[PDB]
């Protein structure tokens, strides 16, 4: 089974690189960029988790999607902290160099960490090293990025510029606060992909 997301096929079941834990596709969506106000569709993405995520979030079943995604609903934090394995697959639609992409991640993660009073010396150096990992790469159209939260406290990053699914992980975020902030970037109250978050909330509320 596959779902078509922006003309990209997303498998409905997925084991991240080097993992044998099979995750279910929970929701899908896109992110954007802009050049001088012109809006450009930037990536397609899918959010995956162990199917027991539904039981962890039982209290949200039956509620309206609007009530789940709304500010101060409490849903976002519960989704982010659920202790099952999770992953995000990103497929690049408009190509970008690695340094601008990594610097944008750095900006958005710094915002969230400073909001929590968690931007101490350790976190600042973890973001610098993440930028440095991305800097030598190019991310052409079709490139795949995988972020895999085996635990909520780390992220395994796998990357294939050629657009295959990688077999090895390329980088590991070991800082727990950066790991949670990267999940908040996609599923938080200030998500950069309201489409993906709305899609996940529909599946949980179903
Ligand atoms: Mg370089
Ligand atoms: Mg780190």
């Amino acid at each position: 089974q596959v779902v078509n997301v922006e003309g990209i096929d997303f498998a409905t079941k997925f084991a991240p690189p080097t993992s044998s834990t099979e995750l279910d596709l929970i929701g899908h969506g896109n992110t954007g960029m802009e050049i001088e106000t012109v809006e450009i569709r930037f990536t397609a993405m899918g959010f995956y988790a162990e199917p027991s995520i539904s039981e962890h979030l039982q209290k949200w079943k039956g509620k309206a999607v609007s009530e789940l995604v709304e500010d101060d609903s409490g849903f976002h934090k519960e989704l982010i902290q659920v202790p099952v394995e999770k992953a995000v697959r990103i497929s690049i639609i408009k190509g970008i160099k690695g340094l601008p992409y990594g610097s944008a991640l750095q900006s958005s993660l710094r915002d969230r960490l400073v909001n929590d009073d968690k931007f101490e010396e350790e976190e600042e150096e973890a973001l610098e090293k993440l930028v440095e990992f991305f800097q030598p790469h190019n991310l052409p159209k079709g490139a795949n990025i995988i972020y895999h939260w085996a635990t909520p406290d780390t992220v395994k990053i796998s990357l294939s510029e050629e657009g295959k699914i990688p077999d090895e992980v390329s980088y590991t975020i070991e800082d727990a606060n950066v790991a949670e902030a990267l999940l908040d970037l996609y599923l938080g109250e200030n998500t950069i992909t309201p489409s993906t978050l709305s899609s996940v909330a529909e599946a949980i509320a179903a």
